[PDB]
């Protein structure tokens, strides 16, 4: 077919699985959140917790789905159906190494869910704790065993696919045993071979020579908030593929429709980039795609409370809070939008 609604499978869009309901997980996970203290507002700080109740949940905006379980299969059903009509073909799954049984559980419903439409799974690694290469490598092996015969598991020219965010906080010495085909517990040649796609944040001085010397085989910029870091300005973003292609790492930019945080974070106001009825997506996305770069990366699907998500969201005023929504566009504008990008890369490619 060439009717231009097919998935792209070079089209990354980052998602969450950390939401949870009091009927399936016990508790209204992640639509409660702490908020943060101020860094800059000093001691004896209180800021409390959103609760989480319908009326007063930890984002600017409040989903069409209302407070869903991450792991309520009719969610994902419909979440599935969302990535078809955004055209987006692989879901980057955030994984927090939380060696639980529901985590084991949610993970099985997507990888499912995603295979009934044809969409595809990767791994997006968090910052957990102690993380260091070695525990890297064990639970690359670990995902490659468990899920990698997996009809959803993605795979780019036979290779498995991972984000490392904030790799930066792993020295490029430690990275070069994991990730030089020479390392001492090298991936390389081996069974558990991966594209490793790390972080770039600051500027080319710093960043070149640590994706060099930590041999990662790309590099993203996940930021949606235009200019919060050198990586993150897409006026950059043309001499960064340049770059990459003179080394040959793959460049996978991050594009977002807008971002706000300050219900959870309200010392954070600097960051917010309002959506402008889709002008900033549009803005953001044209750049990534006059780049030149071979895949995208989409800063959110559903990161609710930083306000980056393309799900639908819907009007909203409680007793408790005022929520922004999408305006004078429609709930699903974000997914269709996508769509129309999505189209105008595979133009480009
Ligand atoms: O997925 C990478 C990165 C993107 C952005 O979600 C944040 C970050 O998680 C931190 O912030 C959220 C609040 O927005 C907290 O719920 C998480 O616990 C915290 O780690 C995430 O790592």
């Amino acid at each position: 077919n060439n009717l231009g609604t097919e998935l792209d499978y070079d089209t990354f869009c980052f998602y969450y699985d950390w939401y949870g309901s009091e009927a399936i997980d016990g508790q209204y996970r992640h639509w409660a959140h702490a908020i943060a203290p101020d860094p800059n507002g000093g001691s004896g700080q209180n800021p409390g917790t959103i609760p989480g109740t319908q009326e007063s949940i930890a984002s600017n905006f409040y989903p069409q789905l209302g407070r869903y379980s991450s792991s309520d299969p009719n969610i994902l059903t419909k979440h599935m159906d969302m990535f078809v009509m955004a055209r987006t073909g692989v879901l980057a799954l955030t994984w927090w190494n939380e060696q639980d049984e529901t985590e084991a559980k949610r993970i099985g419903l997507i990888l499912d869910a995603a295979d009934k439409k044809k969409i595809k799974v990767c791994f997006h690694l968090e910052p957990y704790p102690s993380r260091n290469v070695q525990n890297l490598r064990e639970n690359i092996v670990k995902l490659i065993t468990r899920y990698g015969n997996h009809p959803a598991f993605y795979r780019k020219d036979g290779k498995p696919l991972f984000f490392i965010y904030d790799s930066y906080l792993i020295e490029p010495s430690e990275w070069e045993k994991l990730l030089s085909p020479g390392g001492s517990i090298t991936i390389r040649n081996t069974a558990y071979d991966a594209l490793m796609i790390g972080l770039w944040t600051s500027s080319p001085t710093v960043q070149r020579p640590f994706i060099l010397n930590a041999h990662f085989d790309g590099f993203y910029t996940y930021f949606a908030a235009t200019g919060f870091t050198y990586g993150s300005t897409p006026t950059n973003w043309v001499s960064m593929q340049k770059w990459a292609k003179e080394n040959g790492k793959i460049f996978i930019p991050s594009v977002g429709p807008g971002y706000i945080d300050t219900r959870i974070r309200p010392w954070n106001g600097s960051v917010i980039r309002t959506r402008t009825d889709g002008q900033y997506y549009d803005a953001m996305y044209r750049k990534a795609i006059e780049a030149g770069v071979s895949a995208i990366s989409i800063t959110s699907f559903n990161q609710w409370h930083e306000g980056s998500q393309i799900e639908p969201a819907v009007p909203y005023t409680s007793s408790e809070f005022t929520y922004l929504d999408y305006e004078n566009r429609e709930p699903d504008y974000y997914l269709t939008r996508t769509a129309y990008w999505v189209g105008k890369f595979r133009e480009s490619k």
